[PDB]
């Protein structure tokens, strides 16, 4: 059985403050990591005092690394940085960083292609947006998105894919987890054909709409959805009935 | 004008070469009352950097988000900076507007941003060689007019000039000298005779004394020779 993937994404929120009171209450819950993986994902800056703060159990990462190695670009972390200090994961093609930033495909692929090289475990991110899913083109554009990188991947544990329904994001749109589920049973269906079966039902591939305290475990308890990278949930101290779900 | 000298390590480092590194820049006994010297590591590495370098040492990061908190992943905020203390930004640097598409309007957000937050910025601006070649003064001047209606206090604002065309040390003085008219006609003659305008180009230990001892110059922002032991020299021909 795959094993399950409790990710929190505070994007760019944060104090030293909020965080030391936030990953005190996230060290109370008594879980085993052996049994699933929970991984958060401060800001940039924040790494260190949550690395500090948080107990062994939680693992961490980064929300960004970049397609080039170290060098003269101003303002990146090289997967070789992250590597040096043992940071565990990246996240990779959220959507956030495809609207603001332009990040494309081909971004994606090089910068999996960094990470993987110097032994980061990544978080990949893609979905479709309104217009493509009202358009009914939400497997071709699936499709595309996860053919730009997914033969890149050696290792069918350290590779953790996210569907963003970026059509029920900011749009007055809810997902079901019916409507999930499908969706994550045609990733999956993307990784067979490329990669191979075992590897295909070996993947985690994780929602990354809006979850919640109440909505968790109608999510989760789909067969082909293994977890969540979570939002703004994830920066209440009632994350833990999150991570629960997952227990 | 007090002279700044700044280190931008750019996508560089690991700990073990940053503790050998600091170690060294942590023996020059500087006056940070005299001199400012500001070093600016890869964001992941800030904590270990300010930690190893003696408070006399400035430090900063090499990028700003334009955006506040919230859903903004991979950003870091001018509100995050300055609860952490950390006390200067590049902004503008030619890496983003080039590889990032960084704009105009992305400098100017990011300047509002970082003086909303009291964090002191070093503001990069520069033309190409097609632009050389043709438009110099037109250039710079539509780059320090996107953000300079938002500088409050000129002690606090550092520009930088990147010869993103390479110069000589006579040819940079003459666009500094443009620059510091482009603030003396929209800010004032104080104020742009109290505003540090540091050279971005190539600097290393054997032109660090043409550039500095230039009239319009007021330091650098240093590349590849500030992840050298030998920085401390060009620390010390400001001093
Ligand atoms: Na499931
Ligand atoms: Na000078």
């Amino acid at each position: 059985a795959r094993k399950y993937f409790v990710a929190a994404n505070w994007k760019c929120n944060g104090t030293l403050e909020s965080i030391k009171s936030l990953t005190n209450s996230f060290n109370n819950l008594d879980f085993d990591p052996s049994k699933l993986d929970v991984v958060v994902f401060p800001v940039s800056v924040h790494y260190d005092h949550t690395r500090k703060l948080l107990q062994s159990k939680f693992s961490t990462g980064i929300q960004n690394v970049s397609k080039f190695g170290n060098g003269s670009y101003n303002g990146e972390v090289s997967a070789e940085i992250a590597k040096d200090l043992n940071i565990e994961y990246v996240i990779i093609g959220h959507f956030e960083r495809r609207k603001y930033f332009h990040e494309t495909d081909e971004d994606v692929r090089e910068k999996l292609q960094a990470s993987l090289k110097n032994n980061l475990k990544a978080v990949v991110c893609f979905g479709e947006s309104l217009e493509q899913r009202e358009q009914n083109k939400t497997i071709e554009v699936i499709t595309k998105q996860v053919k730009a990188f997914v033969d890149l991947i050696d290792n069918f544990d350290n590779v953790i894919l996210v569907y963003e329904p970026l059509w029920a994001i900011g749009t007055g749109k809810t997902a079901t987890p019916e409507q999930a589920q499908l969706v994550h049973k045609e990733i999956r269906k993307i990784v067979k054909d490329t990669c191979g079966e075992k590897q295909a039902n070996q993947i985690r591939i994780l929602y990354g709409g809006s979850v919640n305290t109440e909505n968790c475990s109608s999510l989760i308890q789909q067969e082909d959805i293994d977890g969540f990278l979570v939002g703004n949930a994830s920066l209440k101290e009632s994350f833990v009935d999150i991570i629960k779900s997952a227990m």
